[PDB]
């Protein structure tokens, strides 16, 4: 018996080909997906005729194809994006206050927060599996988007997760080199250092939430054993990402675009998302709360930004 069948590594480019029915799917092109569900084990069915195959890339063409289209090497790549598609695929995306969220499942609360961010921030990616997906999340169809986001991270379904480490993957597969920042750490015998960094640490700031605090200055700790002072001079980005251990801290309407909440500890804790429109709204999963004022356990709070120019003498 045969039937005719396409086989992908990027749902793009499809391959015609002929398996026969006596065969398993595995015993013929290996480990075989059909969205997600691993078919290695399956035999070919008659309702299987003309539908689309996802394998892995055991000849070069399929892994040509491959790495233009997710931008790894990582051969399990496609075995772990499917694993999680079959699941994500069964997750319910609602649109929240125009934005799309995901339902709470298999403690996905902080991809939800970090989906709800990304789609508040000026970004572009550079894989073409991720900027494609990455389109279909914001028009509600972020099945795909959000089991890439789990390949890149070297994530699972069910695992815990934190949103500033699940952003820090995903800004490496964005464009932003072109993002620049530069810091003086004055220290009163150390001195004045200076620190110019790009692209993704260029974004992120990992000690306190306020901006223009951070603009104003930070003391830090020196590694001579005394205090030593902290300040932003330049900054050239289209956001900003300032991360604090999560402490209450007060939202004001209107000074931020958007923030990560984390309330519990240990295994018990919960990301809920904040976001500035006309008012301030909660976005927990599928559930929607506003109010005019807001203070919560805050851990990231991102920042509209172009270019930014320091009033500090150097
Ligand atoms: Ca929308
Ligand atoms: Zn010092």
């Amino acid at each position: 018996r045969t039937i005719k069948v396409f086989t992908t590594v990027d749902n793009i480019n499809l391959h015609t080909q002929v398996v026969d029915m006596s065969m398993t799917y595995g015993q013929q092109f290996g480990p075989t997906y059909l969205d997600g569900a691993d078919v290695t084990k399956i035999k070919p069915h008659n309702s299987h005729e003309g539908k689309t195959f996802y394998v892995l890339p055991n000849d070069d063409t399929l892994r040509v194809e491959a790495f233009e289209y997710y931008h790894t090497t990582d051969p399990s790549f496609l075995g772990r994006y499917m694993s999680a598609l079959n699941h994500t695929k069964k997750w319910k995306y609602p649109q929240v206050n125009g934005l799309t969220s995901i339902k709470w499942a298999d403690n996905n609360s902080y991809l939800a927060t970090a989906l709800l961010t990304l789609q508040q921030i000026e970004l572009k990616f550079n894989p073409p599996a991720l900027q494609d997906a990455y389109y279909r999340a914001r028009a509600g169809e972020a099945a795909n988007f959000c089991a890439l986001i789990l390949a890149y991270c070297n994530k699972t379904v069910g695992e815990l997760g934190d949103v500033r480490e699940t952003m820090s993957y995903l800004f490496q597969h964005a464009n932003l080199d072109s993002c620049k920042r530069v810091l003086n750490v004055v220290c009163k015998t150390c001195g004045q250092q200076q620190t110019t960094l790009k692209g993704v640490e260029a974004v992120m700031y990992m000690g306190t939430l306020s901006y223009e605090q951070f603009k104003k200055g930070v003391q830090i700790p020196c590694t001579c054993g005394k205090q030593a002072t902290k300040y932003l001079v330049q900054q050239e980005s289209p956001f900003v990402m300032m991360s604090a251990p999560p402490a209450q801290y007060e939202l004001k309407h209107g000074t931020f675009t958007c923030a990560s909440e984390y309330t519990g500890n240990y295994q018990c804790g919960h990301y809920k998302h904040i976001t500035s429109k006309e008012t301030l709204y909660c976005i927990d999963g599928a559930l929607l709360t506003k109010s005019s004022e807001y203070k919560g356990p805050i851990t990231d709070v991102f920042y509209k930004e172009n270019s930014y120019t320091t009033t500090i003498k150097p």
